[PDB]
């Protein structure tokens, strides 16, 4: 019902300005506290300061006093003037205040005002799922919403500057694709217009940043969405911000050191602590060495059998039900369902079955597994990386094999078939990064989900 | 033909491995370079390197002399070493070799060799959509194109660069929205799996960094690709990179400053110069202040008669008649087919009618305006600035007007009635920054289009 009044406060302020194309706003309350910090309070300096803020509260006694919020959460007596102040000021409402910066017997501003916004709904004084369909409101009436904004900046910011220090360059490579390759996944198709044919929102940017490489690219990188037209969950989102990242002359034991060194300088650039406190009253460590462990040996001991490439699927499926398709998918399978779940630590887990693996060169002296590796941080599928695979006959194969599982990316063999230096691929989902250093959902982590 | 003498180069090297997992490649040819920048000629230094490199020249004679071509363009005597060498190195084929380097009777590098690629195609010793269509390939065989690529790199960083300096946060944003806002453009529209609904590849940030704005945001921005369902053209791709920018207590004459210094800042950081030499010989100076002209009053002046605000459709009609829908996109209209095109330094042009404008706030003075910008750059449609419109109550008729020629974006609306700060926002397109600074094609600006 107060969006009726509201509406009407708006109505008979229209030759007052509601909405004002300017105010002379000349600091933040951050500004203005960074200024004042510790001042004899009840006492007043002659620093004037044009200051806006939301009045979040209100106090009105000949003297209102109301708690303009800037957006960032920082906190900071006309007759006529404290009428129109009464009669025109709600809550919600953007204020502008020029005036004496002075402390009360907690800083304040005490010589003119202005309505900046006229809001035509107070605050709500939140269920997750009116939170994340309404973070405008989230931002304004919850700090933690304000903090883990900031932070997702913040990581993001940390993982080019530590990958740009690092020589690496950012690329943009394609969103709309005429086929979209480079992971498993049903893509999203949207018709063109232009062309009139369904054109493919990247699964992955993996095959274009391949082909920089042959395109003579030293260190590539893209941090940018990724669309799975798949099913949401704790983990998963269709769409997503991911990081992929492309080094020569680097096998995946050189990529598993880098991904190491890389989130260590985000946890400490945007968190400040490798001790990641959690809402679990935990704290999660990610400092030092992280263990490396092969996932045939480690699925064998937590089997207590030898599980090999050459064991066969039969033999598989029937531990996969003592326990309750193919071969490296049923290895994958049981690996997770066994070690996957028991691991606490920062781990990587490599070698990986050569079926499940098809764009990851085959293992150096290992038979029947490719250099791949991925990362479980905190119990959370992290980040994965590649040896990557530059033989394109093989190639064609691995790809031709999944088909049959039938038209395959010429253009990227094509690329290929010129010459891709030896290079080691990465990828690292950044909302799974958030998760993972933060105790945070997924949809806590994305400004704009649904 | 060749196609097949080189796979059989491969088949037949497969215990030689032609894409090995790893090489030691202890330094770029950039490094070796950078290193021994004026060797006494046709002399040897003992310091050993590991290099690699494509063998893009060849010259067999006991000794044979390649072209190591490094990626970015850089470049750098067993008897079975030898056989082996000619027998098995074709041209494109990325090659390591450790040993000494020396310097010709040019820097070379003269005790072990291995194919680190070989490449199942040769390089074309090429037309503008086979340069493009084959990038990796253009980059490969042509300094330009690595130069180019190497350049948006070097503007999109310098554009980070610059707004960070400034207090700005780059902001993520969904990409999928159930209505894109934010432009006048026909969306691509997704079916999603999970939701089993359309959704729309954003048109623009706008709407969404609006949000933040009233979520208690000073300063963000967004740099990423936006998606225009309509034709590709010499100034317009369907997708294509974009920079958005919203600050608050800011009008469009704060938001014009920026903007030039901003792009400014990008031909330093990443051309070296304002006074940018172009293709056709000539030299396009951006150094220095900007001309502002009203749309209305140049347009006037252009046609020889006062128009207005208050110009019927059926005077501008005539005039537009005379010369060979609406009032705002006749304004628009005329301006460019007079002033517009007349225009070769760089100009903002400001003060836009209302109708074509849905999203600007009214002018603070000026009937009949908004308070818009756009600035033209060496006589490109380069970047927009407008004075942003938080009043909900117009803007909900802005859209009513749109609609008309019913469903409305009513979470925005919703958005701006908590209230939105006066701010001004900019948008920006990064292809048009590079053509507008370099007088390359859009086609030639992006790495992956079609
Ligand atoms: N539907 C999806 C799918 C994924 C993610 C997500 F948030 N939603 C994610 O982080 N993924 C991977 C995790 C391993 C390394 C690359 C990113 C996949
Ligand atoms: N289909 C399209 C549409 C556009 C552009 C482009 F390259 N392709 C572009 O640069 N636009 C504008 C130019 C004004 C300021 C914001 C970017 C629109
Ligand atoms: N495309 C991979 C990430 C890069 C892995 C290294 N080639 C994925 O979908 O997870
Ligand atoms: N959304 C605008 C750019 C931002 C203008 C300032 N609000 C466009 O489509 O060009």
């Amino acid at each position: 019902e107060q969006f009726r009044i509201r509406r009407d406060k708006r109505a008979r302020l229209l030759g007052r300005d509601p909405y004002p194309v300017a105010v002379p706003r000349t600091h933040t309350l951050a500004e203005v506290r960074a200024a004042h910090p510790d001042l004899p309070i009840d006492t007043a300096t002659e620093d004037i300061v044009g200051v806006a803020g939301r009045v979040i509260f209100a106090r009105n006694s000949k003297l209102c006093f109301a708690t303009l919020q800037d957006g960032d959460g920082t906190q900071l007596s006309g007759q006529a003037a404290l009428d129109a102040w009464k009669a025109d000021v709600d809550l919600g409402d953007i204020v502008y205040v020029h005036g004496a910066v002075i402390s009360s017997r907690e800083l304040s501003v005490l010589d003119c005002w202005r309505i900046a916004a006229k809001s035509l709904r107070p605050l709500p004084v939140m269920s997750e799922e009116s939170r994340v369909r309404q973070r405008y409101v989230d931002l304004i009436v919850r700090p933690e919403a304000r903090a883990v904004a900031r932070l997702r900046i913040a990581v993001v910011r940390a993982i080019r500057t530590a990958l740009q220090r690092r020589g690496f360059l950012e690329v943009e490579t394609p969103v709309l694709q005429t086929l979209a390759g480079g992971a498993a996944a049903r893509p999203f198709a949207t018709h063109s217009n232009a062309l009139d044919i369904d054109l493919y929102l990247r699964i992955a940017p993996e095959l274009f940043l391949k082909r920089c490489i042959v395109g003579g690219f030293d260190k590539v990188f893209e941090l940018n969405r990724v669309f799975r037209n798949e099913g949401a969950d704790s983990t998963h989102s269709p769409e997503f911000s991911m990081l992929e990242t492309y080094q020569t002359y680097g096998t995946y034991d050189d990529s598993a050191v880098v991904t190491r060194e890389l989130i260590q300088e985000v946890a400490d650039e945007a968190i400040g602590t490798r001790q990641l406190p959690l809402p679990d009253g935990s704290v999660y460590d990610i400092d030092g060495e992280w263990a490396t462990i092969q996932m045939y040996p480690s699925l064998s001991v937590a089997l207590g059998e030898e599980i090999t490439p050459q064991t066969t699927v039969d033999r598989l499926r029937g531990i996969a039900d003592s326990l309750g398709f193919g071969h490296g998918k049923l290895i994958e399978e049981l690996w997770e369902r066994t070690v996957g779940k028991s691991l606490s630590a920062p781990t990587f887990v490599k070698d990986f079955p050569v079926q499940t693996t098809p764009l990851t060169r085959q293992h150096r002296s290992i038979p029947g597994v490719t250099e791949k590796w991925d990362l479980y941080l905190r119990g959370i599928e992290l980040a994965t990386g590649y040896s990557e695979l530059s033989d394109p006959v093989v190639q064609r194969e691995r790809f031709a094999d999944q088909a049959r599982a039938a038209v395959l990316d010429e253009d990227f063999l094509a690329a290929l078939e010129y010459g891709m230096p030896p290079c080691t691929g990465t990828g690292m989902g950044i909302d799974r990064l958030l998760m993972s250093l933060t105790g945070l959902s997924i949809r806590e982590t994305v400004l704009f989900p649904i």
